[PDB]
């Protein structure tokens, strides 16, 4: 299975939809659920190869021990995992040094690549997603009793170019180049999307490319403000670097 090519067609929730949608099961096969050693889903991540998951550094705040983390792959249900889900322990935690906003998780054993577990592709270094590029943020979310509680959801977000996002009216110059914005400049969601560390993928040509990593700390979308994500393209040399040495 090539990276970024789901074997189940994402339903591709229309942007207008409030609350996003429930994902077509396994249509986002790189979607990882980071868990404590006690079955608790508390973060999202993106499978980027069979032994590596990309997630937000914030997800690693509770513990510095790789062993404290379980990466579950191929899931749709948050609690009642289908019998095929893969549960793999993290053996390594590499914090991106320059920004420390994302971290790579090496899996104890390589993930078995199937039609439900396929990594997301990585963009070319420095690629800058074009303004208005439609992308989807996926994840389980924390809120419970809410629409799609316990189900992998997705929300379509258009990318808001940095020059526009940084206008004083939106992010007023707080977003760096190592970051990217996504979400309508008006009418947007008044809530943090996906999961901390979850994927922001954008279809391009043949496949989905992981263009952002969710990090609510950078900023969640307000009705009149897009959310801010870590721009993966500015960390690809670091990632591929960490992946060929370790």
């Amino acid at each position: 299975f090539d990276c970024g090519k789901p074997q189940v067609e994402p339903k591709k929730c229309p942007g207008r939809v409030v609350g996003g949608c429930v994902a077509h099961p396994h249509s986002w096969p790189w979607q990882v659920s980071l868990r404590t050693r006690f079955g608790q889903h508390f973060c999202g991540g993106t499978l980027i190869s069979p032994e590596w998951v990309l997630t937000a550094a914030h997800c690693l705040e509770k513990s510095p021990r790789p062993s404290s983390y379980k990466v579950i792959l191929g899931a749709h249900q948050e609690v009642n995992l289908e019998p095929h889900v893969q549960e793999i322990e993290v053996s390594r935690l590499f914090l991106e040094p320059t920004r420390k906003d994302i971290a790579l998780l090496k899996l104890s054993s390589p993930a078995v690549i199937t039609d439900k577990v396929i990594p997301a592709c990585l963009p070319s270094p420095n690629y800058m997603v074009a303004d208005r590029t439609e992308c989807f943020i996926t994840g389980w979310g924390e809120t419970q009793g809410t629409f799609g509680a316990g189900l992998l959801k997705e929300a379509q977000l258009p990318v808001i170019e940095n020059k526009v996002c940084n206008r004083y009216e939106f992010l007023n110059g707080r977003v760096q180049s190592t970051e990217l914005c996504a979400g309508h400049l008006a009418g947007g969601t008044d809530s943090c999307q996906g999961d901390s560390g979850g994927p922001l993928v954008c279809f391009e040509k043949d496949k989905y490319i992981l263009q952002g990593v969710t990090s609510w700390g950078l900023g969640c979308a307000r009705p009149n403000k897009p959310g801010v994500y870590v721009r993966v393209s500015r960390f690809v040399t670091w990632i591929e670097g960490v992946l060929r040495n370790n």
